[PDB]
């Protein structure tokens, strides 16, 4: 038996005298907790506001609220993904309320020194739903724990060795570069900005092939980022690579008719008597040229040559992730991300993805009149123009490395990957495995068509 | 006789030797002089660049050029709304060149102490497109007057005596509010903002009647802004004003079938003993109430009464300009605004209005989770959160005093109103006249619908 | 005579503006030995041990932090009644060590010192001239120069 039943409960709808006593209206996420009919277990109401506004974010939510809920109880069973009378399918209510459920009862207590509950249930008939929201979520935790990790435990090497362990587990094909094999590849930019460090850098490819359609995701993995020489005005610098590396891991269970490369640099960014100088002049894969004007402009760099590998003449498109600038959040906030890409239907295509995943971005313009910031006086380019902007300059820095003809993409997630201020709805405080289910939702799209 | 003749001329037109040996490729805004065939007179070959790229902002750009080069010619006649062979239809080529001509003549030389041409003229048959993108480049003139001018010449008191004067030029509705009759008015936020100053506040009111649609343009007019006790991180943030007012002004030779409406709070924001403090709420006209937490966001403050009273049961759209954050600049760059709006169409209308009339912006996002950020422990809302996102919260805080039902939209120009970085193309130093010719453009669009 | 002081005006243009990474102090000292060839300008490199040997304290000190060795080069024009020294700084990348500041051109007076030296031999003065060049990076390490730290000089001064 459920030690705990949670209830979903849209405005208007019948709760007992004592649920009503307590003030339960039936707000979203709202959590009333009572004695079940007979005495012997607890009923949780919980609300879901008016059924008329209801969304798949307002199920994902009240799961979240549901788990937090539960006290010192062995068993929950979520009813919620059973109300119905809002415009939310069943499985798309199903869907949620697993990912909400998986998503709420995250913690990451392996640092602390010296959880009775058991089993969660979710009632529903929409069981291949259940099973999505469940391995999604899962995923979203995955890319949350390695942004948690302290970077002295997830190093470069030691995460090259955890994604070669992850790989096994589906067979996903894996190829861990380092040493000389890594200076073989030309990816200079890595090499040139993880150089001050103690801890050498590593490149990894990880793929899913199960198409007709080929996908190249690019995630940095900058472990720690200390700002280098220049100084920032640390370790959560490697977000875009845990959400490509969790959506990989994802993808053995749905079975996508798609074929999917993670292309993966990992670096730490340090002071050192060997470190990356500011003048210095980087050599990219394609033969041209970046000056070092600021060392915590780093990402681009790094990038720079592993969007050149990966579009070189093949993948269709190709999608970028990482949390590249500070300069973002100034105006769009902590909770929001930014998408750039020429391509208006690849624009949709995310945008529409991210929605039904419930992660909130904004499409910027690759505005051409920011390519004089890009300047330099003695390379091809800098890596920063001290200029307003950067956000944009440094989408357009990417871009001069995708290959002509190449669909991209580029996902600058800085804030949302992190979040510094208290746990809301189904997101903890640290590390968010932010855009992890954007890109699942999108590669399930662009399988399709 | 023209002293100088411009010709248009894409890439692989012909030009005489001189013009080769000088280094004459086509290069857009790229011009070369050189004696005209008999010997009396200038020609000066003008770059369009490829046929197959060029657009209407070519045009303008080139046109801006070529009156930069004409050296002390007392007459300079432009033909290139003749190049044909682009994309660019015959009405638009000489509507962009009468602009450019006109933008990239201006200067501002009132206050230097201690021009030969007399007359430019531009070749086309489209005689109406050349009247009206004369009369637009005025406009925006006009606009740049105003915020070059300087604080000290342009108070309140000076500014709404500017907007009478203007206003009588075609019999607009003009009504200047002052002292007792201004108090009446309820407009809270603008008497609390303006009383540091030694200077009086003023709200003009100036209407377009020449119709089924009435349009509200409400601009922010603080002729001087120095942050007030909180300090900034100063004459310029007047340009939304200066944009709706120049706007007003070009309705009556465009002949538009439409009602409008100007709205413009006038103030200075200066430190003083009688000055808003940190800490004070305002009471507004709606009877909803901020609490100031930072005395440098004053613009929002001053704007919220207006659109209430603008918006009040009848106007059937709102749209309000004003230079009102720093934060919109970081990751947008300096030169494109800021759009907001609810309405979708709307969003288009005004998009599609700026890229007719060459102007930059964004729409970013009616974010539902930084209202958030809006929460006040004494108040309704504040006027700052002293938390990242303060474009999009700006926005946020604005949309409240909008009645229901209004359709709205938002121009944040802070950045792209002042050039004080070199001048460019048809755009000089200092003060631009940024969004004139957008608005204009919408309202063209809005009367024909 | 023009043409002379101009181009070894761009030559320390062309070292200013050389990246740090390039122009190292063990690469810069290979550069003035090469220049110094050309005319057969008398060039000595020091290096290691043989560095250590000049007891130039301050030079080692500075330099030490930095993966880049430090480097000290004398540079002699001896085509004369009078014997002028130049000495020229060669700091080739300052990134301020660990005190930081509030880079790649702080080694200007080494370049100003080396191409005004590569233009006498044209020039033909009666002049024995002397050039003095210590180089160096400042970086920021674990085995970086201390705030605190005295230095104890060549002529017993601290
Ligand atoms: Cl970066
Ligand atoms: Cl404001």
């Amino acid at each position: 038996a459920a030690d705990v039943v949670a209830c979903g409960r849209h405005t208007g709808a019948a709760v007992g005298a004592f649920s009503r006593r307590r003030g339960f209206v039936a707000r979203p996420g709202q959590v009333v907790a009572e004695p079940s009919a007979d005495g012997r277990a607890v009923v949780l109401n919980v609300g879901l506001g008016p059924a008329g506004s209801a969304t798949a974010a307002t199920f994902r939510a009240a799961a979240a609220a549901s788990v937090r809920a539960v006290g010192p109880a062995r068993t929950l069973r979520l009813d919620l993904a059973l109300a119905d009378g809002s415009g939310v399918p069943a499985a798309e209510r199903a869907r949620a309320v697993a990912e909400g459920a998986v998503l709420g009862l995250y913690r990451y207590d392996e640092y602390r020194s010296a959880s009775p509950l058991a089993e969660v249930i979710v009632a529903t008939p929409e069981r291949r739903a259940v099973a999505e929201g469940l391995a999604a979520a899962e995923a979203t935790c995955l890319a949350r724990d390695l942004v948690n990790c302290p970077a002295g435990t997830l190093t470069p090497p030691a995460f090259a060795d955890r994604i070669r362990e992850l790989a096994h587990t589906a067979g996903l094909d894996c190829a861990v570069y380092e040493g000389a094999g890594l200076t073989e590849l030309g990816l200079t930019g890595l090499t040139a900005v993880g150089r001050g460090s103690a801890e050498p850098p590593r490149y990894v490819e990880l793929t899913y092939d199960p198409p007709a359609l080929t996908v190249g995701l690019v995630g940095k993995g900058v472990t720690f980022d200390s700002g280098g020489l220049s100084l920032k005005p640390m370790k959560a610098d490697m977000g875009g690579a845990a959400a490509v590396v969790a959506a990989l891991t994802a993808l053995p269970r749905l079975g996508l008719p798609l074929r999917v490369r993670g292309h993966l640099p990992l670096a730490e960014n340090m002071p050192d008597g060997g470190a990356l100088r500011v003048g210095d002049v980087v050599r990219h894969l394609d033969g041209t040229t970046t000056e070092i004007t600021h060392t915590d402009n780093e990402g681009r760099v790094v990038l720079a040559d592993v969007l050149v590998r990966a579009s070189r003449p093949r993948s269709d498109l190709v999608v970028d992730v990482a949390t590249l600038t500070s300069a973002a959040v100034h105006a769009l906030g902590t909770r929001t991300g930014a998408l750039f890409t020429p391509d208006d239907r690849l624009a949709q295509t995310v945008l529409a993805a991210s929605e039904r995943a419930g992660e909130s971005f904004c499409r910027l313009p690759l505005l051409a009149h920011e390519r004089r910031n890009l300047r330099s006086a003695v390379a091809d380019r800098v890596n920063c123009s001290h200029r307003h902007g950067d956000t944009i300059q440094a989408a357009l820095f990417l871009q001069d490395f995708v290959a002509a003809g190449v669909p991209w993409a580029h996902l600058d997630i800085a804030a949302p990957a992190y979040n510094d201020e208290g746990p809301y709805a189904e997101v903890p405080y640290g590390g968010t495995g932010f855009a992890v289910r954007t890109l699942i939702e999108t590669l399930r799209a662009l399988s399709e068509g």
